[PDB]
């Protein structure tokens, strides 16, 4: 059956002569239900060739690679009056980019000011001038009208011959049926009622709605119940599903984009990233706080993961995974601002969560471990650079460049390991006194330091009861350390209000004091964006709709001590 299996991608945009050709490849199979769909899988004879043509999106999202790691050829349709348009141009690089062998088709050659020529002669300019270097043909270039002349053919049907153009010139998927069972998730998709749903394309076997596999990076031992999969515009399910189709999979582990399935006996495993993956995880707990769900409306786990499993589809930087604990999700992005945006928006809709301290990805790359690296750009006045000069530094910042705009301020390049560079843009900003301007941007995985660098010098004060804030308490503590709050605002036992300017923590009160027997400092504003940057291993960011939060994660000191200690 392998044989004569066909996965193609389509294009289209602006141009109302997308599909139209899905809708009209109608010669097809006229002999649960979700999703669909992904893919309109015809079904052409004149033998049985199954043609899945997987869709892709014309919105460039967080992408379409992960498409195309299915696919084996690629339906590019454009209009014959206008042209290849400015993204059916961006989704075509990524195809080229595998070793896809696109099908050119020129819809809407019934209209009046007809260029069929004319706009074949554009998209190589258009579409030549990013090498492949095969195709050339490409050829492939089939004339259609949707609404089913001269050039090709023409024309018996317009539609009765696509069929075999698809056949012809798309090559069969080159994967091995014996052998045990593998697939890489590829695309991914989530219903409240099954989960999270894999999609990808079989790697090789075949799969039986209930059996056992497992699942690749780490460990992942899980079993789901059963198995959809694209037939006609359907999603339907059956008995079973064998090698080479774009099948989808319920209810396994989190189950994640680039993460690869695979038997449990002689298997494993999948290679391919490509790029998309990501470099920090940050825990995502619920908040155990004093004021659970005392400013929010969203708060337990069950409606968290149901929110990160909505993100999890069309956010494709984003993985979500499951932890020991029952209320925790270790959240990884890109990014450190690529989950603060999560935090920030999920906050916005009514959520409570607790966050940890964003770590890094450290990856196995070639026997040497190797941490994600940050190329640092940033622009400041001249009685900054003996402020950055020290901070970089002291977090292992390669310096690369020094470009003086010669009037007081100068630019500055780095290379920063990205364990490093979490922490800094808070001081960064009480060094230059706001005047400073920095972002920076992931640029590659190298060996690590190691070492330990991202570590905050100080220590941080937590109130010993729940009550308010006694200004004749606070007064008298902001001598010892710089503070968070002021004039009386509801607080707990366990609840970081402020940081020692030494590195032992206080565990100080802030209810009664006292009276005796028988102005205060405008506090700091710590947003989202700095509480993450802030926090330790043993601390927890809870964030409310209307409130930053800043806790350790054992309340109780007693309690704390108790696990550190250490063995
Ligand atoms: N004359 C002519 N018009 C066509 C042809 N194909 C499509 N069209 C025009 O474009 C529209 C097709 O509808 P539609 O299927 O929504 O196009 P689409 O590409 O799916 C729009 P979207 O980009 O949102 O997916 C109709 O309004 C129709 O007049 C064709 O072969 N000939």
């Amino acid at each position: 059956m392998i044989e004569k299996l066909r996965n193609i991608a389509i294009i289209a945009h602006v141009d109302h002569g997308k599909t139209t050709l899905v809708d009209k490849l109608l010669q097809q199979s006229g002999t649960l239900e979700k999703e669909r769909g992904i893919t309109i899988l015809a079904k052409n004879t004149a033998n049985d060739y199954r043609i899945n043509i997987v869709d892709t999106p014309g919105h460039a999202d967080f992408e379409v690679e992960r498409v195309m790691s299915m696919v084996d050829s690629v339906l590019l349709v454009v209009d014959a009056f206008d042209g290849p348009m400015p993204q059916t141009r961006f989704v075509t690089k990524k195809a080229f980019a595998y070793g896809l062998k696109p099908i050119v088709v020129i819809n809407k050659v019934d209209r009046p000011g007809a260029r069929p020529d004319w706009v074949v002669d554009q998209v190589f300019d258009l579409f030549v001038n990013l090498d492949a270097t095969d195709e050339q043909l490409d050829f492939p270039i089939v004339y259609a009208s949707a609404l089913n002349g001269l050039d090709h053919e023409d024309m018996a049907e317009d539609m009765t011959p696509l069929y075999q153009a698809i056949v012809d010139h798309v090559p069969a998927p080159d994967v091995d049926l014996d052998g045990p069972f593998q697939m890489q998730i590829s695309q991914l998709d989530y219903n409240s009622y099954v989960g999270v749903i894999g999609i990808g394309r079989i790697k090789r076997g075949k799969v039986k709605p209930n059996q056992q596999v497992t699942i690749i990076d780490s460990e992942g031992k899980t079993r789901n119940a059963k198995v959809g999969k694209v037939l006609g515009h359907l999603g339907l399910e059956r008995i079973e599903t064998d090698l080479a189709e774009a099948g989808d999979i319920v209810a396994i582990t989190e189950l994640n984009i680039s993460d690869t399935v695979c038997d449990t006996q002689n298997v494993e495993a999948l290679p391919a990233l490509s790029v998309d993956e990501p470099t920090v995880s940050m825990f995502f707990c619920v908040n155990t706080s004093p004021f659970c769900g005392k400013e929010g409306k969203f708060v337990t786990s069950r409606q968290i993961l149901d929110r990160l499993n909505k993100e999890l589809v069309h956010n494709v930087a984003l993985r979500v995974e499951e932890t020991e604990d029952a209320d925790a999700f270790r959240v990884s992005g890109r990014g450190e601002l690529h989950l603060s945006v999560l935090i920030e928006n999920m906050r916005r809709e009514g959520f409570e969560l607790a966050v940890s301290r964003p770590k890094v990805i450290f990856r196995e790359i070639d026997g040497r471990k190797q941490e994600p690296y940050e190329n640092v750009t940033l622009d400041v006045e001249e009685q900054h650079q003996g402020s950055v000069m020290q901070a970089l530094g002291e977090r292992k910042g390669d310096l690369k460049n020094m470009n003086p705009d010669g009037k007081g301020r100068v630019r500055l390049d780095y290379v920063i390991p990205s364990r490093g560079l979490i922490g800094f843009r808070s001081e960064f900003m009480t060094m230059t006194s706001g005047t400073g301007l920095l972002y920076s941007t992931f640029s590659h995985y190298d060996d690590v330091r190691p070492g330990e660098v991202g570590q905050r010098q100080n220590g941080v004060l937590i109130s010993n009861g729940q009550g308010k804030a006694v200004a004749f308490a606070l007064f008298g503590l902001q001598d010892r350390g710089k503070l968070f709050l002021g004039h009386g605002a509801e607080v707990y036992e366990g609840q970081i209000i402020g940081i020692h300017s030494r590195s032992n923590d206080l565990t100080v009160n802030c209810l009664t004091g006292k009276k005796l027997t028988n102005v205060l400092v405008p506090p700091i504003r710590m947003t989202l964006e700095q509480a993450l940057e802030f926090i330790d291993d043993d601390e927890l960011v809870e964030v409310t709709p209307t409130s930053i939060r800043i806790r350790k994660r054992h309340l109780t000191e007693n309690d704390r001590r108790r696990a550190n200690r250490a063995p």
